[PDB]
């Protein structure tokens, strides 16, 4: 295959969501959705009164959700968060101006949006496909964490005063703003909970969210699909026009990404409507595109899978990175996988690269790492690959608490 | 040892949590607590503004926190739940009245104690003693679900009606009240979520929770010890008074809980104030009780060991269960573990058997066993060790969809 593409759609679940996922499932993809569940309470001021249909229909077809957080960060563009917040913000415009604020109350909203699924889905937990505690992404912000080495964030994702599209907008991405500063917080806060979190390499969008209805402005399906040939293995995440969608410390050539690239739209530029004639003009882009892509050499995959799954019978060069049971592996030695040869904590074949920063069992850790252990931080003074007797507080060979 | 014994503590953390785990750091053992985090937001009704000192002390000592929900399910005992509730349920003493309604709702309950917790304490995932998102119990409920073939309910736990001690108050096992099962709900809910719950086999308690000045009647440490004693490989689930402690259909005799007393009581019941002299009286009978217990040939050990972790090196007989990264295995072989052959989903030597209803990898299903998958309910046709390829709406030979 000439690559994987990542359909990824963020936003739903809305009205609109229930066509994008039918064409989808007429191009015969599978694509993944992060979701806001405030959709399903009624208040996310958009068409949503079919929104637990459309996730229902999503998880059905073998789509996979993932975890958005609960109101998009509606709660820090607004005064006091409430049934009208949504339409409020919409009013302003200001979705991206003091986006994060406290991160530990931010990071509560993706555990926040998981409960709501599960209230207006009961049965959610029953379908292989829901990956809502397993898989994240952060609104507005092009921010990973892959794995201990493959985590990056949106520098100038969002800002303390000025849209990235207006007259006067600077960025440092040295020193980025309150708004970034806590939305890194908050990638690691999910980390520690054992999520992934992803960005994107292209993002089927208008120019800038500026601009007025932008559900008018898609490009056409082969321009889009030049777009992606664009961004496979030339480290789209850095060169991505607007600033604010640009992951700078995106490490290039990272194997995980090598032949891949990830497509980031929102299901409400589908839809027919206050943003433009989104069904009738990008319904049939999308069907399109996917036919193209195919034809092209492409195949589509899902976030489940972006860091492969360990596979038995597989044989992996040293250094290789697998997901398993939701946790980043690294194969210490080249070798082909056996059934009883899984990685754990434990493993001779595999140590754990998940990107958290707690320490944990089973990771190779290098010198000038930190960690997390019983409420202090240590430096890691020596490398070496922990265990459950080396824990940080009694092994001062390993580890220097920090002052 | 004669046998092993899990001190438990509910309904913290409060004020008299404090000395309580002094006396247990003096006695030299670790115990469980199952907190309700709705005493860190100071609306539990107690004396708690200590709350989260005590929270990071049980932390800090080694002791195993566990997850009891976030405000004891005090929203069922009130029309409109808020910063009274605590103080107008014991105003009432209504707590054992409808005390679940809404499954989901109080399923909920145990994931909204576990962002009041990350709030307070933000590093508390950096605690490996931290087990609030693996170990449960539900307030007021003698209920277990501990693996597979280890479930039993409290089928008299709570009412419809009276209170359990009150003149007029029936309680039928075999018909059980609609808190009863809606808390049997709420068992399945968390199992599907990964929790094992656990019962006790003795409360260090008085006769019943209408005995006025609780604090002041609590059995001495001899004859608690003696209490304990006749509990050891006694099934005393089904023989504990009163009726509403019972698990009528406790597993007598099954292997995980042989050689085991599990003891129930609550800090409050260590504190000099409203319900008696708890710390003037009670304290010592801690501290004695810890004491005469290890004479009598007694370990003490907690509840994430409750079922023993698989360690490398250990010799397992076919049958036996092990712990592992909190979820159940039973073994297939009888062997001797290595490194390399850790429990999982893909074991060739171990099958999953937590004590969830979802259908499951690995999972050594019966004939006759009823799966849940992608909201769909499925009936065992033929015994199989289940696997990615096998799921249940592609395998019409192995599973039957019921109505
Ligand atoms: C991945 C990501 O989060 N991208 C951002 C978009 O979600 C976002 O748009 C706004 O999303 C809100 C939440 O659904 C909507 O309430 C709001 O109406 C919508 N704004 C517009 C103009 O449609 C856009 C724009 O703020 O930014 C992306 O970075
Ligand atoms: C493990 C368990 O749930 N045990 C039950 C106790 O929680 C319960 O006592 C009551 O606990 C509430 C929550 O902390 C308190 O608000 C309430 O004041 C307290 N009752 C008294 C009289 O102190 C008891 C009795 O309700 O039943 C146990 O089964
Ligand atoms: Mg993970
Ligand atoms: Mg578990
Ligand atoms: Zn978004
Ligand atoms: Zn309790």
């Amino acid at each position: 295959p000439k690559g994987t593409i990542y359909l990824t759609f963020s936003d739903g679940p809305v009205n609109a969501s229930v066509e994008v996922i039918k064409v989808l499932n007429q191009g015969g993809v599978k694509a993944t959705f992060y979701f806001n569940a405030w959709h399903l309470d009624g208040i996310g001021d958009e068409n949503e009164d079919r929104a637990l249909e459309a996730l229902k229909l999503a998880l059905d077809s073998g789509h996979i959700v993932g975890n958005h957080s609960y109101d998009h960060m509606i709660h820090n563009c607004v005064e006091e968060f409430g049934p009208t917040s949504g339409a409020d913000c919409n009013a302003t415009g200001n979705h991206q101006i003091h986006s994060y604020q406290d991160p530990v109350r931010d990071a509560a909203s993706f555990e926040q949006n998981l409960i709501t699924l599960e209230k207006y889905l009961p049965t959610i937990r029953s379908y292989p496909n829901y990956k809502g505690y397993e898989l994240a992404r952060l609104p507005y912000t092009n921010g990973w964490r892959v794995t201990k080495h493959f985590q990056a964030d949106g520098l100038c994702a969002t800002s303390d005063n000025l849209k990235p599209w207006e007259p006067g907008y600077v960025c440092d991405p040295a020193n980025p703003s309150n708004s970034v500063k806590a939305s890194i917080q908050v990638q690691n806060i999910l980390a520690n909970q054992g999520y992934q979190t992803h960005g994107w390499d292209v993002d089927w969008a208008p120019e800038n969210w500026g601009i007025p209805m932008p559900a008018n402005s898609l490009t056409e399906a082969v321009p889009f699909l030049a777009y992606v040939d664009k961004a496979l293995n030339s480290c789209s995440p850095t060169t991505i026009e607007p600033i604010n969608s640009k992951t700078q410390e995106f490490p290039c050539g990272t194997p995980l990404h090598a032949d891949k690239v990830i497509v980031l739209t929102h299901d409400f530029l589908f839809e027919d409507g206050k943003r433009g004639m989104g069904a009738t003009q990008n319904l049939p882009k999308l069907a399109e595109f996917i036919r193209i892509a195919k034809e092209a050499g492409y195949v589509f995959d899902t976030m489940d899978n972006y860091t492969p799954r360990w596979s038995v019978g597989k044989t992996y060069q040293a250094g290789e990175y697998v997901l398993y049971q939701g946790v980043v592996y690294k194969a210490v030695i080249s070798h082909t996988a056996q059934q009883d040869w899984a990685p754990s904590s434990t493993s001779s074949l595999w140590t754990n690269a998940d990107p958290a920063t707690n320490w944990t069992l089973n990771v190779s850790y290098e010198q000038g790492d930190i960690v997390n252990y019983k409420g202090k931080r240590y430096l890691v003074s020596v490398p070496h690959v922990s265990q459950q007797d080396w824990t940080p507080d009694t092994q001062n060979t390993l580890f220097t608490a920090l002052e």
